[PDB]
């Protein structure tokens, strides 16, 4: 019927238009996305890095008053390995199989000399946060339902492609 | 009309597909959220506990150097209560009712005995740092329009199950 | 056709409610957004702010074991300006230029006073951390595509008004 | 002959006079002997004394940078006994024969408790210097031809008594 | 009778001789007493002196430690009068009367200025050993039968005249 | 006369034991002498090396305070010569003319090979007194009428055989 034919044509003209809004709103919705989950996913790793060398304060000032110190944690807050000899003296660094050296110098950050391995001792004893005057004058003898984050991160990345390509 | 018809039936072929297509998107839109929300209000916790860590860092500077020392935060950055007298000396620490020393014990972390009241007050002595020479020698005599945080992780559980159930 | 007819009237029942609750979804997920990015843009401040408390802390252990001292970033985490003089001692303080102390007390968090410049080399040498027994008794003489957190902070509001005035 | 007899009757009068003379002299030289020798071995014992507490000083100093520390002699300048167990740690003082504690305790000037032997250890540890905030901290288990000085002193007194004896 | 005569002739050349040797041996025994009394009597304040700076160097250290102070004595191995108030702290230094700060000046060797009583607190905290990082930093408020040494040595010098004067 | 013949032998009698008893007692004043003027030289030789000591030990308490240190008298209490180069940082002892160093180390106690000069400043650094954790870090570069003691003791000597040789 003839008023009922413009009756949807008039609605023709609404429903397309309210889809193109929604299709809008959601395009930039999923742009500020994939922005604050990068704004976070840098605070995660500078409080990580902030976190080593809060432990390591804590080290330095134990020492200053004579005691034994604790466990320092990697990079990226994850507990040294297990499998690791603990350390808590310069002699505990001081006995250590050079290969047992090198996972604690890369979990730390230090960069250290892949072939004059003269100084290893002296970069890990610093980055522990052994600085006394008893442990600056030691000797050290020679070598003998959940979801992660990149997941998602992933996720958001391909529901933007996936909702582009059907436009 | 014939062409008219077919006219609104491959409109029909468009349509429906294109409504499937934003629910879609914005299931996975709602759960990128719920992990973001979960993320983010694990950090929040991490960084009030570095917090604490921080402060009590620098009372035991403070006295290494023979100066008085400050407030310390609780567990979940919270100032601590404004009744309870403050602390700047061992001898605050020795002159507490005995009830407002469990408010400080369970506002920072400690673990304390609840039936064996020996050593509770060296026990804050060391959670708010007052760890030095003439600090380990004294001698305690004994007692005589804003949401918040889980309102919108709540709101987008329901979210999610108002948006399932209509499908 | 009449059956025609009320399959069509049936499909407006169907379809105005799926639009309506899709609008109604994407009111609440901007809601959720808007006060995510609130709760992560105050983070960001609290960890920088952590951030200069921590350096400075170093700082004060160091001079205790009676070494050089480093650098320490400002309120909001940006390294010191590059034209500014390095501090390593009291001396470097010494010698500041008396409009180069200004930038490093407005800098750092502290509240001078602008009409007393009496004592205002050791507001500073306090927020370096440079007090030790030497720094406290030094005797200074007198003066001679990407987008970034506000960008998308203001398009989620325009992007909230943007849906609301189309409904 | 007349003339002969008065040369030895002044004689007599010189020859007494004389002798006078010299036994006056003597007995004021042996008191300023006398004397002097008490005002050297009064000396003697604070030069002792003063030994004692400079290596006490030593030993703090050195555990103030967290380095062990050395022997430290009794009263009067003697070193310790060559059979009692030397000591560089608490650890060496918490494991003393409780008979060997009592030399040690004598053996410096401390003035104990003859009954009441529960702080035995905390007084040798502060006699001999091991005061540091770890060692204020630690929590000791309970018990399970040449002539001499008085010599030539003596002599003095004999001799005194010898001359005045005979005039 | 002439053989009589003769013997006692001799016996002139004998006594006349013997006496004259044991003059010259009272002069030179006189002598080393003159001398030995000058040496010790030097000893004396060479051992009083270091008295002082020992006292001195006991109490920087336990103001290492964060400890309270003991007494000072002054160049001659005296105590402090008995009417001067005690010295333990800085704040005890600070209200001193302006008078009993001349004693104290005088009592250790320090050399003040005694027109320009600005800094003579300053200079009293460091001969005491009040050196820290908190003392370093207060503010001090502006004011509102025996014989003695020289008597024997005395002796000596009569005793010499007297017998010289009857050779 | 008869009379005064027997008068000038009873007087025979009389002055002749006399003047034994005074040869007697000399002998005695003469080695107490002898004696105490060892006993003395003795205490002269322990002070000064107790001197040296104290000076060090105040050189140590100044390092840890951070501040620069003084001079230290030899063995023997004399000033170190003039024309020496002053010590009062590592850098001072680091630019030491080589032949410099072994007056030093001759000066005080030390006791240094002498063909193996690889640690030579280390020795120096702490008979002065450089020890801190600044200055056990640091890394040395190679190298490019008045009578004396004596005189009076050797008087005592010639005069003790002088009057035996006269009996």
């Amino acid at each position: 019927m003839d008023e009922w034919r413009k009756s949807t044509d008039e609605w023709r003209k609404s429903t397309d238009e309210r889809l193109e809004n929604l299709l809008n709103i959601v395009r930039e919705i999923l742009d500020v996305q994939r922005d604050m989950r990068n704004d976070l996913s840098n605070l995660t790793r500078k409080v990580d890095r902030m976190d080593m060398r809060l432990s390591r304060n804590n080290n330095m000032i134990m020492r200053s008053f004579a005691q034994p110190i604790t466990e320092v944690p990697f990079f990226n807050g994850d507990i040294p390995d297990p499998n690791l000899p603990r350390i808590t003296r310069i002699e505990d660094i001081d006995s250590l199989s050079e290969e047992n050296c090198t996972r604690y110098l890369k979990g730390y950050g230090v960069s250290y000399d892949e072939n004059d391995q003269s100084l290893w001792k002296r970069q890990l004893a610093k980055a522990v946060g052994l600085t006394a005057a008893y442990d600056e004058s030691y000797t050290f003898s020679p070598f003998s339902r959940v979801l992660s984050e990149t997941e998602q991160a992933e996720k958001i990345r391909r529901l933007q492609q996936q909702l582009d390509r059907f436009a």
